[PDB]
């Protein structure tokens, strides 16, 4: 294999907890031999086939195999991998700027021009993944972090490749996962999956970024899932009164059930709201404001 | 109808009995009577987008269901308290632990004794289905024993968080439950009804007799694929001693089409559960279930 069969603490000073998940716990760490800081993701290994605790080795191996391929300014980087009896430790690029949303919710003002630039960083990272036929499958606010939040315009880093999967043509992939608020119809309906699900998720994230409201979120999970499969949502003037038709058009073409009619990552990159084809479109975007009030309300 | 009062004014809260993603169960004793119960604290969800706690409407719905059910094989609701953060379900105390843990330490086990426990489960499910209540979370860890310390333990079905009342002509669809035990209609996101409970019964029986699991793959993805394809077998390695009637019982439960699947009444009427003659009963009496594989899987 490739996993270092050594004590990670022999080589890293283990620091304070960054965050935790279902089967992983992530901590700051410093490599003794270089003094360089990283994030150590301790993934609990699954002990038996019929256990809901931890992660089976093959899937961990899958996450690593994917991480080793990815080198891009908007994606986290893999440094090394260790393993003992209980855990597999992913040594990852440390992202210290927290989440993007928490940063935006901190903001005094924010135009669509500023918004689309953050969104383009995300598109840039997703474009690179899709090029290598990699589906993230876990695109959601908390997996969108910032390297350094103490600069005027922070850099985005996509994390958490636990659900990432390489798409092979002819090889049907179906599975049930992800947070209901952000999953595409083909996930809910347990239908063939591909690169398009990422694009739907981008639509949802954009909807929220601009309005503070969530397109399909119901009072209960049953409703959310029903909303998703009916593609039932609206641009409530209460929240969208200042949002530009271009933004709405961008969102509309993402939140589409038929996977084939949904915008690709390249088409998203080339959408006028992201890449204006003239002066006029640029000014409009520059004149549209994000609903920071409602956004703060929902994410506070 | 939730008492807006401190549970602790009316109960002595004892040791923690168990815990899940949303609740923590503790032993308790009512002061006025000195009777013991299990106090299940459910954290109320605070925001629609939050993944923590449970929506209050859903908790209200579970209680609405619990209040209706009185049956020896179903847990009994005693009372409901509520404070800032938690809804506290005061439930019948069950002290015998989980059925499987008890089987896993049993010396010997025949099919007769197995159908005895399965019968109790069917009785409890039948009562529910008569009132149109689908459990939707039938799995080993929700099959508890009242006593543990007797020749034949009494089964109590617990955990009604996913329970739902099936309304005629009102489609119900949702994603939930443990993959190993969910029906194809759940995986496929299709109309849900009383049939899902029956599929789960089949899986539980399959495990009980062989120690093996019918659709369990190396990953959740495979398990789901196995379920929707209804791809399983009776591996001789594990089913060598299993009676034909037993396999027929399971075979009629693990069926994709919800209209073909055995109903609870048909399950109670199956010859493996309710033999039609002396001959059938003997075959079940001499049918020994090897506990070896079961213990390997559940110790
Ligand atoms: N490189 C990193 N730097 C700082 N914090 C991180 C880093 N990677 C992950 N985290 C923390 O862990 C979370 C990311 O999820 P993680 O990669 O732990 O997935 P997981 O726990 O294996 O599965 P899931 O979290 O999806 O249930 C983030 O919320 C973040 O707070
Ligand atoms: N009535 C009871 N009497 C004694 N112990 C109980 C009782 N109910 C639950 N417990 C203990 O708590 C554990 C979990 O109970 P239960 O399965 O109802 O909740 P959960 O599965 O943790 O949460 P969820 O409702 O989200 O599934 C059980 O395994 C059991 O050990
Ligand atoms: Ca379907």
């Amino acid at each position: 294999e490739t996993f270092k069969q050594q004590k990670v603490e022999d080589f890293y000073d283990i620091g304070e907890e960054l965050g935790s998940g279902q089967f992983a716990i992530v901590k700051k760490c410093r490599e003794k031999s270089t003094g360089l800081e990283y994030a150590a993701k301790f993934i609990k290994k699954r002990q038996s086939r019929a256990s809901r605790r931890g992660v089976c080795r093959e899937e961990i191996e899958r996450e690593v195999s994917i991480l080793r391929q990815v080198l891009h300014p908007n994606i986290i980087t893999l440094h090394d991998v260790y393993e003992n009896r209980t855990d597999v430790v992913l040594i990852l690029e440390l992202v210290s700027g927290g989440e993007l949303f928490d940063f935006l919710a901190q903001k005094e003002s924010l135009s669509e021009e500023e918004a689309t630039s953050f969104i383009k960083q995300i598109l840039d990272g997703v474009n690179y993944l899709h090029t290598k036929k990699i589906a993230h499958f876990d695109l959601k606010p908390e997996n969108i972090m910032l390297l350094d939040k103490n600069i005027p315009i922070p850099h985005i880093k996509l994390i958490d490749f636990g659900l990432a999967h390489e798409i092979e043509d002819g090889v049907e992939f179906k599975n049930i996962f992800g947070t209901p608020e952000f999953v595409a119809p083909e996930i809910v309906n347990y239908e063939p999956l591909g690169l398009e699900a990422d694009m739907w998720s981008i639509g949802v994230i954009t909807y929220i970024l601009l309005s503070g409201a969530s397109p399909f979120l119901g009072d209960t999970k049953q409703e959310t899932l029903a909303n998703i499969t009916a593609v039932s949502y609206d641009f409530d003037e209460e929240f969208f009164s200042q949002t530009s038709e271009l933004a709405k058009d961008f969102i509309r073409k993402l939140l589409v059930k038929e996977t084939r009619k949904r915008l690709t990552i390249q088409e998203a990159l080339r959408h006028p709201w992201i890449t204006p084809v003239d002066t006029q479109q640029a000014m409009v975007r520059r004149e549209s404001v994000v609903n920071l009030e409602n956004f703060k309300k929902q994410y506070v």
